DNA sequence: TGTGAGCGGATAAC
DNA sequence: GTTATCCGCTCACA
């Protein structure tokens, strides 16, 4: 097993404290003694057992992250931006991936993250209000920030403004003069899917419009395809569709096209996310931009502020925007 | 400061060892004593400080993973399947994301993973032969498995058979009677991009064919677009293209279409990966299937075998396959 | 099951 | 520049 601080004590002729001094950039070192000790640990390959450094009391800021499967677009992008920004702040990051659906699984996750004595948690998992409050509670003393909860949940949270996103989409379609609109929402088991569904209903109502169709996908392009197919086979043919995310928009666009209709000219389409690929869809997809980098970056900055008892409690809203491409004509 | 094993000692009337026994599914427990101790830790909220469990000597097959940015499709899918399979085997997994390009960065990564005293490493980062060997060396005593190296590198490794993939693609295009083929390879800084480029050249040669064009993308759909555009603007117009991955194939398809040509009928196309989205591209993309789940699953199984001094040293090849869609006509 | 000593280190006084 | 000694636990012993 690994080179101890004790192994460098004898291979340098000093004590475990002498080496400790040198390693910690010590105050008062035997001058040439530090030159010999550093050479001793260099020839040997000393990598400080952080497991022991932490238990011994070394105050290191370590961010824990419970997130939905990384197999999903947005989650990954976010974990990415998190780690990124973390490294940039000299902060470490351990992440626990929750696959099983349920609050229990998400608790299990928070449990292990807690065990690793993280200094704060970031929960990017769909949680219902009370469930979110329960998780919040289990975070024994440590701050927790939520990324997949509703703006109404009484906890700390950062989320993109579904209010602005759904409006932007509805007002765009209406300004184009659309009235026969259909809705393809994400899975209802996802808080964010629901918020967006609501958003649409809300503003569709303010313009005295009623969706002539409303289907549920599962974030996947295939679903977007199947649902838009069944819809078109039931004779319901809108002139514009609002889809819960770019990928399902893709599947939607497929079905629309393989059905002899022209995305844009016959049935306009609008996505959500503005993923990298969306800009090269056939034709280019008009969508709602959600700056995952910003979310991830902001999430870390904030979790650190909270860890420092800074007064920034509550829910925060990140801006979004409309990206006009070629699917809305 | 969390509930200790000591806090459950007094709130149950026993010692730190009594609770330890109960927690570890003990051999000889005071019968009704265990019933009282379990009730004591249940009302309290005991979460074993894994930081101390490890330092104390608890052998936990803790798998470390150095990987390319999770923002990239395949990496994420893989980390996913890894954690998945890990949990399923009761194995823990810490991952260090390498963003900066370079061997140094990948070493830094292996360094921190080592510090956390992982029992084995999985390196999913593009490494040149010697670099790979150097990293292999820095893994002080612990086993390392590589996923982004060449089959010729003298280290443990698992990779999909680029030999089979490129052949499948070339023989498919030829059987369709294509002769004017162009090549769009991934970034040359990526081992796997190169292997596939080679693969193509290799089998294109055995059929006495010379690419009438060869361009380099960066994995992104945009690149696939730009490159296929410039190519089409230089008057070079093939009848089939072999692309390093589905996403660039998408960009390629875009450019082909916006150029008045019919993907399939005018310029056939073939991708690599068979990502989820590929099946709903306009039209559906013909590609080379790489079962990321299998890779990730296999990777963990193998890293454990090696950790147990099992004789499975060397390089392993994972099968791939051709998925005929509508882009090759 | 009650007891006692080492893990890899860090402070905080000695 | 030591030096005693606790961090939070796991066993090996008794
Ligand atoms: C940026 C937002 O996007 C959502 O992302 C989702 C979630 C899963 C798969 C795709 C998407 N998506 O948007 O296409 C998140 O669930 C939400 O919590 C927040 O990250
Ligand atoms: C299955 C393989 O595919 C490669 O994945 C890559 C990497 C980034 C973006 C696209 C692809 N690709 O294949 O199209 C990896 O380099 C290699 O490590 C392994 O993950």
């Amino acid at each position: 097993k690994p080179v101890t601080l004790y192994d460098v004590a004898e291979y340098a002729g000093v004590s475990y404290q002498t080496v400790s001094r040198v390693v910690n950039q010590a105050s008062h070192v035997s001058a040439k003694t530090r030159e010999k000790v550093e050479a001793a640990m260099a020839e040997l390959n000393y990598i400080p057992n952080r497991v022991a450094q932490q238990l011994a009391g070394k105050q290191s800021l370590l961010i824990g992250v419970a997130t939905s499967s990384l197999a999903l677009h947005a989650p990954s992008q976010i974990v990415a931006a998190i780690k990124s920004r973390a490294d940039q702040l000299g902060a470490s990051v351990v992440v626990s991936m929750v696959e099983r659906s349920g609050v229990e699984a998400c608790k299990t996750a928070v449990h292990n993250l807690l065990a690793q004595r993280v200094s704060g948690l970031i929960i990017n998992y769909p949680l219902d209000d009370q469930d979110a409050i329960a998780v919040e509670a289990a975070c024994t003393n440590v701050p927790a920030l939520f990324l997949d909860v509703s703006d109404q949940t009484p906890i700390n949270s950062i989320i993109f403004s579904h209010e602005d996103g759904t409006r932007l989409g509805v007002e765009h379609l209406v300004a184009l003069g659309h009235q026969q609109i259909a809705l393809l929402a994400g899975p209802l088991s996802s808080v964010s899917a629901r918020l967006r569904l609501a958003g649409w209903h809300k503003y569709l109502t303010r313009n005295q419009i009623q969706p002539i169709a409303e289907r549920e996908g599962d974030w996947s392009a295939m679903s977007g395809f199947q649902q838009t197919m069944q819809m078109l086979n039931e004779g319901i043919v809108p002139t514009a569709m609002l889809v819960a995310n770019d990928q399902m928009a893709l599947g939607a666009m497929r079905a629309i096209t393989e059905s002899g209709l022209r995305v844009g000219a016959d049935i306009s389409v609008v996505g959500y996310d503005d993923t990298e690929d969306s800009s090269c869809y056939i034709p280019p997809l008009t969508t709602i931009k959600q700056d995952f980098r910003l979310l991830g970056q902001t999430s870390v900055d904030r979790l650190l502020q909270l860890s420092q008892g800074q007064a920034v409690k509550g829910n925060q809203l990140l801006p979004v925007s409309l990206v006009k491409r070629k699917t809305t004509l």
